[PDB]
Parts: structure tokens; C-alpha cells; sequence
């Protein structure tokens, strides 16, 4: 075998920390790329050498693989681990890794390219014999044809069409000995939508609940099926949550997953990790196979948590280094078992109440919830950001990965609905509202969930905890405060004081208004939406006095009248002032009011604009009539004795021109009129 | 059975303190009582919210059993342990 003393890793993010660590342990080297500056960041601060690859377009980095070979070879590197994206897909750069003779980490470059085409992949399966739900037989030769393998290729009647998602010819026909309604359907379907005269006729399912079972094999013919899967939660093709240990998954059909993923990936020839990803309807009860990829996937700490080798901890990436070692495996299938249950929840740099669009600003404050053991269960927390840090708009917006793992469902689910509540982060709104949302209503504690279930209940969700009279106080407050010394050696003379906030929220502005009776800074009052009370407010230390965009971050202690007391650190803005407690995260916009202070000019601009001394003989005028002129551009030059003296006119509004070029004028001519845009 | 989501101690001291982390472990919510003032103690530092009942003496604090009934119906309180004394 070949000695490994070097490791590289191609892409940058929680993967990058994550093969660098368990390298520790194998007692490794590590390597590091970075984009353009990008050079702050965590996995970097975590190998032993980095180096910068070139432009932030993925084109530019993380693309340029010949590159990339030729660095690592001047390296002199041992191993390189692709990760997912990127050139996670690509045989080309397998190819040539492996001409270079450095170890390639994944499939062989011929399984990827055979898997790149669906067409001859699923040949190649069905050669092989797995069930595959096929997307096409034939063609519509003969409207008689339609009948005679509608009861023989597929008794379920999948009509459709040959391409577009329409689907009127479906009419969900699920009844079989159906023939004067299917041949109308298909009928009304070709006017109007006639595309391609040829259908396709399959199997259709009621229910769909996505499977994907993990495998994995050395190079010396031995491998064993890691445990199954469950994918039914994502919503526009994006994962949101999922659980290892399928619930409601029978003992034997486990099993039997196993038996056929074995197979097709013997089929097509397999060395290191992969998965196998599979279709199911409950009503019918089979699975079909529709889709396998040949590369490590984001879930893969998922399912480690329900797998056992050996009664010892398992560690994929380890293996997957060990296959790359060539040593042979050392446990058969059966020493692998499981134990308890876990669940998992992907947290994005996203607005819920927008549409889901990314956003990129620097991390204020990032709460950090308990990574360790406690009662009857085991969370950890996964980040590839840390506090300081900024989002790049052009990765995708992921922070973190939350996982509880447990002896049973419930503790697990139970664990993670607290965990999701104390992490915080500031400074970017994210969709953790909404898993935690998509976790207390929903009765999916049962286990049931098909692969549209987010789609039914969306009325449901998207809804937040309505922010209180009381909090817009606490808020108030610490923009003040956490600005300047209002309220803070204030005097006035046989009055009080009186300092006013006015709040932006949602498309309606708010005014709230706070003063003092006595010789009190401690006794406060309020007065917002037409409610009134009083309560006491202790500060601490002073800090960030410089107040740059991350500003003052200082908590804060407010008694209320009623008797309670609450506890707020308030990092607050220009922008907007962000509040975390019990309550939860609230940022209350403030009231935008900013508007070219200055040049706040209506003035008409009738007449006598521009006008030119006496010598005049207008020329080269580069201004064209009709368009705005709000910064001070040459309207026009006029020339006196070699003396172009350029006009500059900043009156706003179009110009409108009343003369041409080399025309005389006279002194003090109207050669334009500078009027507000009408 | 009834659920309980919001536990409620009434004395202060190490009992309230061992109260509140075993809370932790069961992943139940937390509250804290407090005389005038007293709201540098570590048990209010240890709860999620704390309220404060009024004058130090016995009498005026944390035997006024109605006025802590009624605000533990307005929290809708799951739990009271009412601790020694």
C-alpha cells in the first residue's frame, strides 16, 4: 500500500473543519484553499498551510482543477478529498488525479460518468434487475396500444404527457378496466398542450416518502450498508430536516434495502462512501428505486449517530481515509448495530418573510447552546462560522447543523425543540423561527410525513410571537442609551424631561415616548400604542466606545412596575436595534428619515438659466435635452476670449434646450430653462 | 396525565438553586421570586424570568400565598414547590 502523510481538501466550509479534525487524531498534515481574502476564516486558522487560489466566481475558484493538481503536486500531496460541490461531479479531474498519482477520494471516474447520464444509468439497473420505476415505455403508436399495457407494463395508470408539468391527462385516474374516460383525457390533454403526440404511460403513486440507504466498500472486495434514511421534509428541493432511523421502518425491510443497494453498486463497481436514494408509497408498499449518488453527502453525521461498529463509535470520513490507505475492512455487516434515535435541522442565513433570499452582513453575537451530554439524550452543534465573521452572498446560506441524539424519539425531538430555542444569532434574520415553528404545531412527532408535507401546512407556519408594548421599551431604551448619555446628567428646570423613539415596524411608524417625574434616572415610564406604565431600568458596564457597525453590545435589567424583571443584551444600531431574552430575538426597524437633506429644491426654474455673457457663441453642448440634471454637470460652454467658464448648473430636473450649437447670443440669453421634472 | 412546561419555586437559597438545574436536564422552563431589591442573588441569575413580591420582612414577602397564586395563574403557571419554610 501507499503511505498518506498529507491531506487536501478541495471546498471550504463545515466539511472543511470536519475532515481537518478527525486528522488530528490519525495523526495527518492538512492543507487549507481559500478564495480571495477569505483568508480570516476558521478552517484556515485550523490546517497547518493555506493558500489563496484566486478570483470569489466559482468559475475562478474552486474550478480551476488543473491548477489545483499542479499546486498539490508541487506539494507533493498524498490524498485529496473532494467534498460535495464544486468538482464533487466531475471524472475529468478524477482522471487526471489519478494520472498524477496522487489517491483520489470517492467512486472510480467511470461510475460518475456513467451515473452523469440518467438515461444509461438507469439501463444500467435495470440490466442489473433492481426494481426501478422506469420514466418512459415506447411511445403513442396506437391509442389501443395505451390499453393493452395498461393493464400489462404498469396497472397503475401514470397518462401525463411527454413533457410539461400541466398533467390534465392524469385526471388522477386510479381506477384500472378504465378505457371510454382514458383515451378522452389524453385527447383534451393534446389540444392546446400538443407538444409531442408520443405518451408515456407508468406506475402512479398516491404517496411519496423519500429513502436513501448509505453504503460503503474498500478496494478489495468487501463493503457493508450503513443504516437507512429518511428525506421526507424539504421544501423547493432544499433538505430542512431529517432523521436517520426511518420511523415506522420494519426490521427485515431494513434488511432487504441492503440486499438491493449491494447490488447496484456492485454492478457499476464501488470504492468508499455513497448512497442509495429510493422512492415509496405506503399504499403499495414497495420501494423503487429513483436516484444514487457517488459522493459523501451532508447527512452523513446524521446517520453515524444511530450506527454502532464493534460496540465503538463510528467515524465515516475515518474509514473513507482507510479505504484510501488500501487496508482491508475488519467487521462484516453484522457487527454494525443501531442504537436510539437522532434528529437533524439545517439553520440558513435566510428571511422567512421574505423570499427566502439570501443576505450577507457581519455576525454580531452568536449564541452558543450546550454541546454536551445531559439527561437522557446528546445534542452537538456543527458551525462553519464563528463570531466576527461575515456571510459571502456568493456561498450558499448555511451557519450550522443541530443534532440530538437520543435512546428514544421522543427524547431526541424534545431535546432539539430546546436547543433550537437557545441558539442565537444577531445581526441576520434566519429561518430558526420557523423550524421550531415547523416542530411544536405539527403532529409530526407520530412519525408520518409524506415528501409534499411541507406544502399543505404553509398557512400554518411562517408565523412569529407578535412583539409586545413592552418590548418595543426595552428596545427604545437601549438605542438611547446605548448611544449617548441621554437621560444621563439631564436637567431641566421646574419640568421634566422627555426623549421620544420613533420605530419603523412592518409599513406603519411607531412613536413611543419616555420621560422621568422626580429627581429619578431610575423611575421610567412609557407611553406606546396607548399604554402606559412604569418600571425601572439597571444598566452595566459601558463598552464599545468606539460604536462602529457592530456598535454597543451591553445587557440590560428593567423592573417593571407589575413586579417582574427581565434581562436584555441589546447590541443596537442606526439601522435597527436588536433585543434577545426570554422573549426570544426581536429588531425593531427605525423609522428610515433621510432624504438629500440639502439639496431640497422645488423651485420652478422658468426662465433665465445658464445664461451666457455677452460674447456668447455656444458650442459642443454634451447634455441631452429632456433628461435629469441633478448633479452638477456642464449644461452648456460658452466661450468669451478663450474663456470656456463652464456654467454647472445643480438645479434638479430635466434641461430644456432653446439654442444649438455656434449660434451667437446675446448677454444674459435664456439658453435653457432648468425646470423640476413634470 | 398534565403536562408541565413551567416550574415555580417559592423560598430562595441553595434550594432554589437545586430546583432550577435538574430543571435543566428535564428541559423545563424556570422562574425566580425575589424580596426588595435581592435581585443580584445568583438564583435570579439562574431562572429565565423573576418577579419581586416586596418588603424583606416574613410577613410582607413569601407569605402573601394568594397575591403569589394570583401571579402564578396570570404566568399560567404548571408547578409550584414550595421548598422548607
Amino acid at each position: 500500500e501507499r503511505k498518506v502523510e498529507k491531506l487536501l481538501v478541495a471546498n471550504r466550509g463545515e466539511i472543511a473543519c470536519r475532515v481537518f479534525r478527525t486528522c488530528r487524531e490519525m495523526h495527518i498534515r492538512t492543507v487549507a484553499l481559500f478564495c480571495e481574502a477569505e483568508r480570516n476564516a476558521k478552517h484556515v486558522a485550523e490546517a497547518d498551510e493555506a493558500v489563496c487560489i484566486g478570483p470569489p466566481p466559482a468559475v475562478n475558484s474552486y474550478l480551476r482543477g488543473e491548477h489545483i493538481i499542479s499546486v498539490a503536486k508541487q506539494l507533493n500531496v498524498d490524498a485529496i478529498h473532494p467534498g460535495y460541490g464544486f468538482l464533487s461531479e466531475n471524472a475529468s479531474f478524477a482522471d487526471a488525479i489519478t494520472r498524477s498519482g496522487i489517491e483520489f477520494i470517492g467512486p472510480p471516474a467511470s461510475a460518475i460518468s456513467l451515473m452523469g447520464s440518467k438515461s444509461e444509468s438507469k439501463r444500467i439497473m435495470e440490466a442489473a434487475g433492481v426494481p426501478v420505476v422506469p420514466g418512459y415505455y415506447g411511445e403513442n403508436q396506437n391509442v389501443s396500444f395505451l390499453a393493452e399495457e395498461a393493464k400489462k407494463v404498469g396497472f397503475p395508470i401514470l397518462i401525463k404527457a411527454v413533457s410539461g408539468g400541466g398533467g390534465k391527462g392524469m385526471k388522477i385516474v386510479e381506477r384500472p378496466e378504465d378505457f371510454t374516460f382514458m383515451l378522452e383525457s389524453a385527447k383534451r390533454e393534446a389540444t392546446n398542450f400538443f407538444k409531442d403526440d408520443r405518451v408515456i404511460l407508468e406506475r402512479y403513486v398516491k404517496r411519496s416518502r423519500h429513502i436513501e440507504c448509505q453504503i460503503f466498500f474498500d478496494k478489495h472486495g468487501r463493503g457493508v450498508f450503513f443504516f437507512e434514511r429518511d428525506c421526507s421534509v424539504q421544501r423547493r428541493y432544499q433538505k430542512v430536516l431529517e432523521e436517520a432511523p426511518a420511523p415506522h421502518l420494519s426490521m427485515e425491510t431494513r434488511q432487504r434495502i441492503g440486499e438491493v443497494a449491494l447490488q447496484a453498486a456492485k454492478a457499476v463497481g464501488y470504492v468508499g462512501a455513497g448512497t442509495v436514494e429510493f422512492i415509496f408509497d405506503t399504499s403499495t408498499g414497495e420501494f423503487y428505486f429513483m436516484e444514487m449518488n457517488t459522493r459523501l453527502q451532508v447527512e452523513h453525521p446524521v446517520t453515524e449517530e444511530v450506527c454502532r461498529i464493534k460496540g465503538a463509535p463510528l467515524d465515516l470520513v475515518k474509514l473513507q481515509i482507510k479505504t484510501a490507505m488500501g487496508k482491508p475492512l475488519t467487521f462484516s455487516q453484522e457487527d454494525v448495530t443501531l442504537v436510539g434515535s437522532c434528529i437533524e435541522a439545517r439553520v440558513y442565513a435566510e428571511s422567512p418573510e421574505r423570499g427566502f433570499l439570501p443576505e450577507s452582513g457581519p455576525l454580531t453575537f452568536i449564541r452558543e447552546p450546550f454541546q454536551g451530554v445531559r439527561g437522557p439524550a446528546r445534542t452537538r452543534l456543527d458551525t462553519g462560522f464563528r463570531e466576527g465573521d461575515n456571510v459571502l452572498i456568493h456561498y450558499d446560506p448555511m451557519l450550522a447543523k443541530v443534532i440530538s441524539w437520543g435512546r428514544s424519539r421522543e427524547e431526541a425531538l424534545r431535546g432539539l425543540r430546546q436547543a433550537l430555542g437557545e441558539y442565537k444569532v444577531a445581526g441576520i434574520n434566519t429561518n430558526i423561527e420557523f423550524l421550531k415553528r415547523c416542530c411544536e404545531t405539527p403532529e409530526f412527532a407520530r412519525g408520518g410525513v409524506t415528501t409534499n408535507f411541507i406544502s399543505e401546512h404553509e398557512s400554518q407556519l411562517l408565523k412569529s410571537p407578535v412583539v409586545t408594548p413592552e418590548v418595543a421599551a426595552m428596545a427604545a431604551t437601549a438605542w438611547l442609551l446605548n448611544r449617548c448619555d441621554n437621560w444621563r446628567g439631564a436637567f431641566r428646570l421646574n419640568s421634566d424631561t422627555n426623549a421620544t423613539v420613533h420605530f419603523y415596524i412592518d409599513d406603519h411608524p411607531v412613536e413611543v415616548r419616555l420621560h422621568t417625574e422626580g429627581a429619578n434616572y431610575h423611575k421610567i415610564f412609557f407611553s406606546v400604542w396607548d399604554h402606559d406604565g412604569s418600571f425601572e431600568v439597571c444598566s452595566g458596564p459601558v463598552t464599545s466606545k468606539h460604536r462602529d457597525q457592530k456598535s454597543i453590545v451591553n445587557d440590560f435589567t428593567f423592573l417593571f412596575e407589575n413586579g417582574m424583571h427581565h434581562t436584555v443584551l441589546a447590541v443596537a444600531t442606526e439601522g435597527d436595534v436588536t433585543v434577545i431574552g426570554s422573549f426570544g430575538l426581536h429588531q425593531l426597524r427605525l423609522l428610515p428619515l433621510t432624504d438629500g437633506f440639502g439639496d431640497s429644491s422645488t423651485a420652478g426654474g422658468t426662465s433665465t438659466k445658464i445664461v451666457s455673457p455677452m460674447p456668447g457663441k455656444v458650442s459642443k453642448l454634451l447634455v441631452k435635452s429632456g433628461d435629469l440634471v441633478e448633479k452638477g454637470q456642464v449644461l452648456v460652454i460658452v466661450e468669451a476670449m478663450k474663456m470656456e467658464h463652464p456654467v454647472r448648473a445643480l438645479q434638479d430636473g430635466r434641461v430644456s434646450f432653446l439654442v444649438k450649437e455656434g449660434e451667437v447670443v446675446g448677454g444674459d440669453h435664456v439658453l435653457a430653462t432648468v425646470a423640476e421634472e413634470e
